């Protein structure tokens, strides 16, 4: 039935989102769309955390169509806690319209976490198998009532941070170079497939054997096992500065090594400029260190992403 593109604004390469409206009339909320997560949640006017007093908060006072549902909802995003209740109201994606759709009103966001963040709410997109109890994912529903026009949906993330795309039931061959490689999804839950070794110049220095990798649009970094990740660190020429992170001198990147992914027999290579990330006069790498592998915006960037739930596969191609 349709095809949504909602563009999406970067907080500086560390979270990609995107407005949404929610209850009727609509009020206007910036949401994190999230690969790793299913649950759906913004705050809401019972929530008196400092954070919540920072964001939007819904206030279902002012819909005629909310519905309280009472269950509750517990998310461990490790970085900050977030508790609340289900509820019912309508929202809006582009222009794909999604009644008595689930969503979860904060009550406590305790902590800085959220307050500096620069989304209202998280919008998760991985498997039902992931969402909390009661709550139902969005492009679940949108999907069990033929809202979109294809069951899939695509990710552009723009390097050059302006332009960046989440398109909802649609491929676009605008975005991309070359073509689509499909990855099967082996496990249904987060989006996961295969890794078959990571090597540089031809030399494998992680995922010795395969492993197993997931594709969130939530996570910055490239994030692998500590082992792993160390070698890599070693390999580029990263070093531990003194707030317990590793830095790149900003100035050698010509010279430091392409890491390369090969995935389901192709290989998707990843250039020092690419995981090489500068704020101000300081750069930073990309890699950090948790047994499955985190594929970030750091791969995302580089590599236009569809996720077919119609198959389940991924799709990747290069980004333009």
């Amino acid at each position: 039935g349709e095809v949504a593109s909602v563009p999406l604004t970067n907080y500086l390469d560390s979270q990609y989102f995107g407005k949404i409206y929610l209850g009727t009339p609509p009020q206007e909320f910036t949401v994190l769309f999230d690969t790793g997560s299913s649950d759906f949640w913004v705050p809401s006017i019972y929530c008196k955390s400092n954070a919540c007093k920072n964001h939007q908060r819904f206030d279902p006072r002012k819909s005629s169509t909310f519905q309280n549902l009472g269950k509750p909802l517990s998310i461990h995003y490790g970085t900050g806690s977030m508790q609340g209740i289900l509820g019912y109201d309508t929202v809006t994606v582009s222009n794909i319209v999604d009644i008595q759709q689930t969503v979860g009103l904060s009550t406590q966001e305790p902590g800085d976490f959220f307050t500096y963040a620069e989304f209202d709410g998280i919008l998760g997109m991985a498997y039902p198998s992931l969402a909390s109890e009661y709550s139902i994912p969005v492009f679940d529903n949108m999907m069990n009532r033929h809202l979109v026009a294809q069951d899939l949906f695509s990710v552009y993330m723009d390097r050059n941070g302006q332009e960046s795309m989440l398109t909802l039931g649609a491929i676009d061959p605008s975005y991309y170079t070359g073509s689509l490689h499909w990855v099967p999804v082996t496990v249904q839950q987060y989006w996961q497939f295969t890794v078959d070794s990571v090597t540089i110049s031809g030399v494998v220095v992680a995922c010795e054997g395969g492993c197993q990798a997931i594709l969130d649009t939530g996570t910055s970094k490239l994030v692998g096992p500590s082992s792993d990740i160390l070698n890599i660190q070693q390999a580029i020429g990263a070093t531990q500065n003194q707030y317990g992170e590793f830095d790149i001198d900003c100035d050698n990147l010509s010279y430091m090594p392409t890491v390369v992914f090969e995935i389901n027999g192709k290989m998707y290579p990843l250039t020092p400029s690419a995981y090489t990330s500068q704020d101000q006069g300081f750069c930073t790498s990309g890699f950090q260190s948790e047994q499955k592998w985190i594929l970030g915006d750091v791969f995302i960037r580089e590599y236009y992403s569809v996720f077919d739930r119609a198959n389940n596969l991924v799709g990747l191609a290069k980004a333009i």
